[PDB]
RNA sequence: ACUCUGGUUUCUCUUCAGAUCGCAUAAAUCUUUCGCACUAAAGAUUUCCGUGGAGAGGAACAACUCUGAGUCCAAUUUUUUGAGGCCUUGCUUUGGCAAGGCUA
């Protein structure tokens, strides 16, 4: 859900201006971020 | 204005760290609370991601910038003079002292 916020907080700054709506954004690294903080918390519980 | 420290980088270990150890943020478990728990909150513990400090060990090149330490004044106001000489008493430790008056 997390990930779905950050992308509705990152589309509708990027796709303001003459950009549209459209699948051109990439601006990855919050979603990235997102994934990696939760890689940090089973990392252990897998590897248990 | 002459001389002796201390370096910096990297790899690793050990210990302390409730300090935003993290200008970022996970997960598990337990307990409590209400719902009726991914869509929910509290408290606590733990584990992870991965820090600062100190100590130690290796190995790479810099070695005295830095942090330190050991290492030109005669004219009013101070350090280039108002300084020296005479008289009375108390005692003379008979050398003279103390006070006052002087004279320059
Ligand atoms: O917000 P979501 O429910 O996750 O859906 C979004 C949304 O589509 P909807 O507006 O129809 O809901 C975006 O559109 P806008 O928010 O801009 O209006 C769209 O982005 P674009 O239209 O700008 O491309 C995006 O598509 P995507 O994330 O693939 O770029 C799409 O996500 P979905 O792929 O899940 O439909």
């Amino acid at each position: 859900r997390m990930c779905k916020d950050l992308k509705h907080l990152i589309y509708y700054r990027f796709n303001t201006g003459p950009v549209g709506k459209g699948p051109g954004c990439g601006f990855w690294a919050a979603g990235w971020r997102v994934w990696l903080f939760f890689m940090r918390g089973i990392t252990p519980l897998l590897e248990r």
